[PDB]
């Protein structure tokens, strides 16, 4: 773990895209998590808002919603800021912590969303984002990273994990 990337993950970004496409399912953000904890990471952050601790309603649905607070409470999951004012939702933008941390860090991002508006807010976040992504494929419960994640030419995924290649 000495050698190895700090990891933040888009959790909303990881439940849609696993299951049903149109359902938050929270599985498959343990499958993503315990896909880098078996490689020996150690440092996992994953960013979810708060308002995805509310009930499921049919434009919002989620499954296996337990589990959001079962990894907050081990320290993987952090709820960014949500709240009600005036019977609205007030949403802080969790695409924002997600590029801060993960540029604070020097870790990576995993996530299919490349942020396009932080990106051309700060020239140094679209050159982090642009080298520090991490997208990835589900097959059914199966995470599957691209083993080339910038590309024929750029590193194996198991040097871009890592501090050092070695
Ligand atoms: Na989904």
């Amino acid at each position: 773990g000495e050698n190895l990337r700090p990891v933040v993950i888009n959790g909303s970004n990881v439940a849609m895209s696993h299951g049903n496409k149109e359902v938050f399912s929270c599985r498959g953000i343990k499958l993503a998590v315990d896909w880098f904890l078996e490689r020996g990471h150690k440092d996992i952050t994953v960013f979810v808002p708060a308002w995805r601790k509310e009930q499921s309603r049919p434009d919002a649905l989620i499954t296996d919603q337990e589990i959001l607070r079962k990894l907050e409470k081990e320290k993987i999951l952090v709820f960014t800021p949500s709240r009600r004012v005036q019977g609205r939702r007030v949403v802080c933008y969790d695409d924002r912590f997600i590029v801060k941390l993960a540029f604070e860090s020097d870790g990576i991002i995993v996530s299919n969303d490349n942020y396009r508006d932080l990106a051309n807010e700060k020239p140094e976040w679209k050159k982090f984002i642009d080298e520090r992504l991490l997208m990835y494929s589900f097959v059914n419960d199966k995470f599957m990273p691209p083993d080339d994640p910038l590309g024929r030419h750029g590193p194996s995924l198991d040097n871009f994990l890592r501090k050092k290649p070695i």
